[PDB]
């Protein structure tokens, strides 16, 4: 475990998804509005799964060797995993908070999972010049996902409750700002063209992740707009 480098900022991640975790968990006992439940149920969710894949890297689980550039490159293939069912769910908040259609919640889904699958494709892939062409294409649907957010549900959001459109305009440009840099992270990590060291990468990631699922969460879960308007 610890003959790794990049052993700490692991093991400081899982420690951080699975104290958001716990802290979603006590802070969702006793809810009772059905429209809250539903993001507490998904929020508490995304740093659970997340606990999970951080600890089976640390453990060596989720790691391989990948050869491409004529060594044995790690590959922490957890990642992919985490994010193939956490990224849509912290899209489905996101929809959820504005009533988006659900013709539109399927084409983020969508456009989600072939993101995070064809990334995961580049990962593993072996021939080096093809690594970047299934980086391209995973940015080309990233790039339809945060039009959508921009140019679809923030036209919506603006009808709505103001404490939905003005929690929702925060969580968009946190969303926008932090899912933008993991492109760039994989294409100058040990992932592409290697200029960053594989324990800088991890740093980098893990302060990624924690904002992108426990920062978002305590946003999002500290807000009015989840309780359905009341007396
Ligand atoms: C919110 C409060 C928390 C604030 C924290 C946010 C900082 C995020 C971390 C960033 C990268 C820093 C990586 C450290 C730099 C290591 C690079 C290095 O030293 O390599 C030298 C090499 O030997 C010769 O080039
Ligand atoms: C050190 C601590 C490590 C971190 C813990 C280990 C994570 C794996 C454990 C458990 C799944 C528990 C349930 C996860 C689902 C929570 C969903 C929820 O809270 O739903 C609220 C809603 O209001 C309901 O109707
Ligand atoms: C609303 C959506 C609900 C989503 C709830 C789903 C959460 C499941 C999470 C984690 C466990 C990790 C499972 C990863 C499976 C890896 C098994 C595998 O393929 O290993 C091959 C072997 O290691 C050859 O190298
Ligand atoms: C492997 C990657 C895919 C699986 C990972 C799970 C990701 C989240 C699940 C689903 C989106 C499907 C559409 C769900 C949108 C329905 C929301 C809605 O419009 O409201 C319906 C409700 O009935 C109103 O009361
Ligand atoms: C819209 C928000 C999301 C946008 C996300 C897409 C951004 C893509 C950016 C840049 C390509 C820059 C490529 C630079 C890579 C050159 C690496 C190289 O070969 O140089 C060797 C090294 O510099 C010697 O030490
Ligand atoms: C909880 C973790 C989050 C929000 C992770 C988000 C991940 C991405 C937006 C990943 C994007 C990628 C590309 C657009 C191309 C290169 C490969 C990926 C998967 C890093």
């Amino acid at each position: 475990g610890t003959g790794r480098p990049e052993w700490i900022w692991l093991a400081l991640g899982t420690a951080l998804m699975g104290l958001g975790t716990l802290y979603f968990l006590v802070k969702g006992m006793g809810v009772s509005d059905p429209d809250a439940k539903k993001f507490y149920a998904i929020t508490t969710l995304v740093p659970a799964i997340a606990f999970t894949m951080y600890l089976s890297m640390l453990l060596g689980y989720g790691l391989t060797m990948v050869p491409f550039g004529g060594e044995q490159n790690p590959i922490y293939w957890a990642r992919y995993a985490d994010w193939l069912f956490t990224t849509p769910l912290l899209l489905l908040d996101l929809a959820l908070l504005v009533d988006a259609d659900q013709g539109t919640i399927l084409a983020l889904v969508g456009a989600d999972g072939i993101m995070i699958g064809t990334g995961l494709v580049g990962a593993l892939t072996k021939v080096y010049s093809y690594r970047f062409v299934w980086w391209a294409i995973s940015t080309a649907a990233m790039l339809y996902i945060l039009y959508v957010l921009f140019f679809g549900f923030t036209s919506k959001a603006e009808s709505m409750r103001p404490e939905v459109a003005s929690t929702f305009k925060v969580l968009r440009n946190v969303t926008v700002v932090l899912w933008s840099a993991y492109p760039v992270v994989w294409l100058i990590g040990s992932e592409g063209a290697g200029i960053v060291p594989l324990n800088i990468e991890t740093l980098l990631f893990m302060v990624l992740d924690v904002s992108a699922k426990v920062g978002f969460g305590l946003i999002l879960l500290r807000s009015r707009a989840i309780f359905g308007e009341a007396e």
